[PDB]
């Protein structure tokens, strides 16, 4: 039964053009703040990477919420993987030849996230008070937040942008041989990759000069290019249901997140758990005929089964970098997991009433 799923997918359709709207004033504040950022020595080369849940076709539920990011081209790095943690490291340059631009930013021999972020915040800031056209503040540390005409709030990330080969981390990562081909993976492993400035923590305390590795850009592809038909889409015969179980999952989260928020325990969970997941039954269900619209009731229901395993067996691998385990005990906690579970067979068990504005 795939009545209420079907429901839903027209529902959240029903937001394309509100979230059209909003991300006018958006494109309009972000265009300006990139031409002012370009004519610091620094950022000269910074652009918009146009990446995430909204140029994936995927953005459900908040057209009041936009999430950006700003790629910056650096040009020939040297990696340091941080505590053997695969998905963690410190960027050191290597040539004498030219004075590089985020000389400044050095702490060492390594690349400050910290000093980095500043500058960029510091800018940004600058900037905003600047523009008259449009009412924009911006939110307090917890990268850069703005709020557009007081309804509107932009998330702003910085990822650098580097041309190399990916780390060896990513090595036995992607796999998509069987269901895109290993021609694709080919193509895809001679992008770029980034690192977005994210610190990691052992418990003690944090490391704040790591950056994570970041395949936003290879996800979007493989979310728009997403069959083992090219002509997967195009027509009634080879429709597919892949991006509405994508998009159901996401909203079966975020449903269930706004339902406990006054609790805490579903906190530590995110649409990439999600997203991630998602990937990982792509991998074993490489046929478009695994994949037919008519079947969508039991293609939600293998990605809710898949994703239940994931939490109980405390194991949700990187689609990029197997060895970083998402669903760690270090991450998340055992009795989350648990929680999550019990809400989630519950829904699966009562015909999804959380479809329903919960
Ligand atoms: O939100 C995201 N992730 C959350 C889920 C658990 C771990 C970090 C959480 C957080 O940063 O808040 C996230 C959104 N894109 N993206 C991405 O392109 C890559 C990674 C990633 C994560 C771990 C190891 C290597 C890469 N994460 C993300
Ligand atoms: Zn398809």
């Amino acid at each position: 039964g795939a009545s209420k799923l079907r429901a839903v997918l027209e529902k959240l359709k029903l937001s394309r053009d509100d979230i059209s709207t909003a991300a006018g004033m958006v494109k309009g504040v972000v265009d300006h703040l990139l031409l002012r950022l370009k004519c610091d020595s620094a950022f000269r080369g910074v652009g918009l990477l146009n990446t995430g849940s909204y140029y994936e076709h995927v953005k459900i539920s908040a057209p009041n919420e936009f999430d950006v990011m700003f790629k910056l081209e650096v040009p020939r790095i040297q990696l340091e993987e941080y505590s053997n943690t695969r998905a963690y490291y410190f960027v050191k340059f290597k040539r004498n030849p030219k004075e590089n631009p985020l000389s400044q930013f050095l702490e060492g021999e390594i690349l400050s996230a910290s000093k980095m972020l500043s500058k960029f915040r510091k800018i940004i800031k600058e900037e905003i008070n600047d523009i008259k056209d449009t009412d924009v503040i911006m939110k307090r540390k917890r990268a850069v937040t703005l709020l557009i005409s007081e309804k509107i709030s932009v998330d702003i990330t910085l990822a650098l942008e580097s041309k190399s080969s990916w780390p060896a981390s990513t090595q036995e990562g992607l796999r998509i041989q069987n269901w895109l081909s290993a021609k694709v993976r080919k193509q895809l492993r001679l992008k770029p990759f980034y690192l977005v400035p994210k610190h990691a923590k052992e418990g003690n305390g944090f490391q704040e000069e790591t950056w994570r590795l970041s395949f936003s850009h290879i996800e979007k592809e493989i979310l728009n290019n997403h069959g083992k038909s090219k002509t997967c889409c195009e027509n009634k015969e080879e429709k597919c249901c892949r991006k509405d179980c994508l998009k159901l999952m996401k909203y079966l989260l975020e449903q269930l997140k706004e339902r406990f928020k006054d609790k805490k325990h579903l906190d530590k969970f995110s649409s990439y758990h999600v997203k991630t997941a998602f990937f990982h039954v792509c991998t074993q269900n490489p046929q478009d005929s695994q994949w037919d619209r008519k079947d969508l009731g039991l293609c939600f229901d293998n990605c809710v089964t898949y994703f239940l395993q994931c939490l109980r067996t405390e194991k949700l691998e990187n689609y990029f970098i197997p060895e970083f385990n998402l669903f760690s005990s270090n991450l998340i906690d055992k009795r989350s997991k648990e929680f999550l579970t019990k809400q989630i067979e519950y829904e699966r068990n009562n015909e999804f009433p959380v479809f329903d504005e919960f």
